[PDB]
């Protein structure tokens, strides 16, 4: 009572949530938000302190994020490092953090039972932390492989660089992440002592008055309002003051700048940025999200539908975008066509004239009023969220609004403020602007180099003649304002649950045309609902080509579909469309109210659809790119790609790919069409806000309009063929390898083949990854630091499955292999030793991981839709693979172990991909490996081999 500074008022939420709130204030100045669920099968907490990287000294950077992984190993009430994870571990938990500018942010979830547990062993890093020495060289070894990974990756390097082209005295320049150098190899030659350093900045930083903790658990208000007294009024108040970042980083020498970037992965963007102040405090009128909404509109007359028009660019985002206190950016940003790149003046050119439209036309209530109501709407009808990232998000936003408004934070607006959005508009002028182009045509025409991530690039000044025509631009007559959205939902009544309703999804429909899934709603109640749609026809895959007419087809639909479907997004309505190996996937989200409308537009659309020319064109050129892109993705993913290849009947390469897309021609997609669409199968997923009744309405729509416009017909059952599996032989060891050419790490996926799916060699599988799991990363990763990914768990496929590894490294594959093989005589000799008791553990654990409950209907939906689409439709599984589980032995472990896995096994069917580091060339003991088979040509290595059966569907 005396440790509590102030209670808040009543925390505003949603009429539909049933969790209760109570915000509060320590004597200490911690902020805190109290969650009470007592329906919640996991408890949570979350503490954010306002302080990160961009307070970071100059001369050691990464240090804020490098006390975030130093700060939970050991405390003096709970010496030994392991505890807090172990604890966790062993309580169906899990934990994480990160490090921001402004924030570091810690977490974790448990057990309901056991939140005081472990909100005991989380308190105590910000009561006691130890920071125990010995792990110092393993956690900056672990910074290190952070940026290892992300130096690559276009969008790290484009943010770096966007910093270094700023004031380099301005906190904005720091490089945040750290690394070896700036952790290791630079402190050691200047002489500094990390540890000290550390400490240092802990002392100064750490303080309650900067901290925000939010607790979510099963017990009342009162009880976690005496917990949380309990264990945090004791943090040491420092009065430390905020960091404000109030100069803005891009000064006047800054600005009217053009850059040129040399990407990885061949592509095309344009970026445009305004330096604008902190709009955060207007944040009950928000003028940016306004002029965001604006000017990156889709609908008809917006900035995009004319720069497409035009053949200049694809996709266009805009808006307000987040610097730290003190200081912000409005953007403009699109990718580019071949002609786009040659007309950016142009496109610049056009965002003004949309700019100066805003001006001319004034502000628009109305405009305002339906971003209001769609937020309320938003906020109202909101998906429940999983504990963990519900704590972790509310900690942060603490730090922004009053207790009473953590909730409605980001969602509610009150009052329309015309003065304010005028102030913003009046920044986003010429004399305001910097510009960044991204292209490989800049490929050997650069001086400079970033020194973090080693980007190329060109600094100049844009011409003042380029400014003047800039700040001249005329009106536009092809901009206009958006009109109402028509799709706004206002019906919102939950239907009663039918007398037939049932737990889990029924057929009721079984036709030559169509399989039919439905479930009314009996968990969540919101007015929403998912509907599924696979569309199956053979030649949607049948050759590469095909393939190809395929993607494209889908591509253009959504291109031409757009416009209209922009709206429905903006008023919670969304939809999914891609091209599959066996057909065509749909799939639409949200507000049921108006659901059908779109779902009767896009089925229109798909049959009737005409293809603009110049769209297909650019639309073609930008798939060949991305065809090729593929080549810049990370060697883990390459080493996956090429084993889905390797083990399917039927699967199209890149190449192949790319090779037939010069054939594609106007004409011949035009013919496609009307040929896929000829003979369907659909099979159908409808769960939420609807009746049986209304679901066969929806399918006999969908059916009814197909056959209407595009003549479709039903195929024969004997069409319908899946893709089987490749059987690898008893004894067996094939090996296939590549090169990335582009990272320099290696990639391995390494795959032990079991056996057909089945309740049984599910759950010896699935224990037997389950008791493997935390050791390989701990052996593989954290002792041994193979590298970055470790994975291993089960593989599932065209109704096979198996064991598989996969890692990224600095070291070769065979290396590699040598150490999975080592590590799996650890885990033999590791399960005789075991305890019963242990044992038990690892079979609690798993069983309560399957039985992880959904907790928004999408999540539902995608389960039942798993089921679906590998055909075994096995809704109830959990709970019947669940009960099996609880019945295996220790020894039914080693047995399966012994004849499946083991080095020696009489049944190891053992593939392996390689892909070989850009350079590369072409301890507990590892025991003796075979001469692998490896594999010149995949059609040959499956020619030369049988194909399993396809799993028998449950009835
Ligand atoms: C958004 C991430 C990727 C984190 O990057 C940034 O924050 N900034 C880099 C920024 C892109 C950008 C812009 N102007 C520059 C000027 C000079 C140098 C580099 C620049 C980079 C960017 C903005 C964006 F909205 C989406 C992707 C992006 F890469
Ligand atoms: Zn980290």
């Amino acid at each position: 009572n005396p440790a509590i500074k102030r209670i808040g008022n009543h925390i505003t939420k949603s009429p539909e949530d049933k969790r209760e709130y109570r915000g509060l204030e320590l004597a200490n100045g911690i902020k805190v938000l109290l969650i009470s669920d007592p329906t919640t099968d996991k408890s949570s907490a979350a503490l954010d302190v306002h302080i990160g990287s961009l307070s970071d000294p100059p001369n050691i950077a990464g240090l804020s994020h490098f006390l975030q992984h130093m700060l939970f190993l050991g405390t003096k009430k709970y010496p030994k490092e392991n505890e807090y994870s172990q604890f966790l571990s062993e309580h169906a938990g899990s934990s994480n953090a990160f490090t921001s500018g402004e924030h570091t942010n810690y977490y974790f979830d448990v057990s309901h039972e056991h939140l005081e547990g472990a909100l005991d062993r989380f308190a105590q890093f910000f009561l006691s932390p130890l920071f125990d020495e010995s792990a110092k060289d393993r956690e900056v070894n672990a910074v290190d492989s952070e940026h290892e990974k992300n130096v690559m990756n276009d969008a790290w390097r484009l943010f770096q660089l966007e910093k270094a082209t700023g004031n380099p005295k301005h906190p904005f320049s720091k490089f945040g992440t750290g690394n070896k150098y700036t952790l290791e190899t630079r402190p050691n030659q200047e002489g500094i002592d990390v540890r000290q350093e550390l400490l240092k900045f802990h002392s100064a930083y750490y303080s309650s008055n900067l901290m925000a903790v939010v607790v979510l658990g099963r017990e009342s208000l009162d009880d976690l309002t005496n917990l949380v007294v309990k264990l945090f009024s004791e943090v040491e108040n420092k009065n430390v003051p905020l960091p404000e970042f109030p100069e803005h980083p891009f000064q006047e020498e800054h600005l009217k700048q053009l850059y040129k970037i040399v990407p990885i992965k061949d592509i095309r963007n344009l970026y445009v940025t305004f330096p604008i102040p902190d709009l955060q405090k207007y944040y009950k009128s928000n003028p940016g999200h306004y002029l965001g909404h604006l000017i990156g509109h889709e609908g008809p007359g917006s900035l995009l539908s004319e720069l497409k028009s035009k053949g200049w660019v694809n996709t266009l985002v805009g808006g307000q975008k987040e610097g730290a206190r003190g200081f912000m950016f409005f953007i403009i940003n699109v990718d580019l066509t071949e002609e786009g790149l040659l007309h950016v003046e142009d496109i610049i050119l056009h965002m003004f004239q949309y700019i100066q439209k805003l001006r001319a036309e004034g502000p628009q209530e109305w405009v305002f009023q339906e971003l209001k109501d769609l937020n309320a709407v938003a906020f109202r009808f909101k998906d429940k969220e999983r504990p963990r990232g519900y704590t972790s998000k509310i900690a942060g936003i603490l730090h922004y609004y009053p207790l009473e408004e953590v909730l409605t934070a980001e969602y509610l607006l009150e009052e329309f403020r015309p003065d304010l959005i005028e102030m913003v508009l009046d920044k986003l002028r010429p004399e305001n602007v910097r510009v960044a182009i991204v292209s490989k045509s800049f490929e050997g025409k650069t001086d400079r180099t970033e020194e973090w991530y080693g980007t190329q690039y060109k600094q100049e000044a844009i011409p003042d003649e380029v400014i003047k025509k800039w700040q001249n631009a005329d009106l536009n007559g092809k901009f206009k304002l958006p009109t109402k959205n028509e799709f706004i939902p206002t019906n919102f009544e939950i239907l009663p649950l039918e007398k037939e309703a049932t737990p889990y999804p029924a057929l009721i429909k079984d036709t030559a045309m169509s399989k039919l899934w439905f479930k009314q709603d009996d968990k969540f109640f919101l007015p929403k609902a998912n509907l599924n749609f696979e569309f199956f026809s053979p030649f949607a895959y049948v050759d590469p080509l095909h393939s190809n007419m395929a993607y494209l087809y889908l591509e253009l639909l959504k291109d031409s579909l757009n416009e209209y479907a922009y709206a429905a997004e903006l008023a919670g309505l969304s939809y999914d469309l891609q091209n599959t190996i066996y057909g065509m996937y749909l799939s639409v989200k949200g507000y049921n109210d108006k659901q059908p409308i779109l779902l009767k537009k896009i089925i229109e659309k798909m049959a009737t659809f005409e293809i603009d020319e110049k769209r297909f064109e650019i639309i073609k050129e930008a798939y060949m790119r991305s065809l090729n892109n593929f080549r810049a993705e990370q060697p883990h993913q390459h080493a996956m790609y090429y084993l889905r290849l390797l083990m399917t009947e039927v699967a199209w390469t890149k190449d192949e790919l790319k090779e037939a897309l010069d054939d594609v021609t106007l004409p011949r997609l035009k013919a496609f069409i009307p040929q896929l669409l000829s003979r369907l199968h659909i099979e159908a997923l409808l769960h939420g806000n609807i009746t049986k009744q209304a679901a066969l309405g929806i399918m006999q729509m969908v059916e009814d309009t197909l056959i209407e416009h595009a003549h479709t017909k039903p195929l024969l059952p004997s069409q319908l063929v899946r893709y089987r599996e490749v059987q690898l032989p008893d004894r067996g060891w094939f090996v296939y390898q590549q090169r990335n050419e582009v990272h320099n790490n290696s990639g391995i996926e390494i795959y032990y083949q079991t056996d057909m799916q089945s309740t049984s060699e599910n759950m010896f599988l699935e224990l037997f990854a389950q008791i493997i799991s935390e050791p390989a990363f701990n052996t593989l990763r954290t002792k041994e630091q193979l590298g970055y990914i470790v994975f291993s768990g089960p593989r599932r496929a065209n109704g096979i499955q198996g064991l598989r590894f996969i890692i990224q490294s600095e070291k070769p594959p065979h290396y590699l292999e040598s150490r999975v093989e080592a590590f799996l005589i650890t885990m033999e000799k590791s399960i005789e030793d075991m305890t019963e008791e242990a044992f038990q553990k690892h079979i609690q654990a798993l069983a309560i991981r399957r039985l992880d409950k959904p907790k928004k209907l999408s999540a539902e939906s995608a389960k039942y839709w798993g089921e679906i689409i590998s055909q075994q439709y096995n809704f109830d599984r959990d709970n019947t693979e669940v009960a099996y589980l609880k019945t295996l032995t220790k020894e039914d472990i080693i047995k399966f172990y012994k004849e499946m896995l083991a080095v020696d096994a009489p049944r190891r069917h053992k593939v392996s991909v390689h892909v070989l580091a850009r350079e590369m060339d072409s301890l507990s003991q590892a025991p003796a490996l075979p001469q692998p088979e490896v594999i010149q040509n995949m059609t040959e290595f499956k020619r030369g081999l049988p194909l399993f059966p396809l799993v028998k569907p449950h009835i």
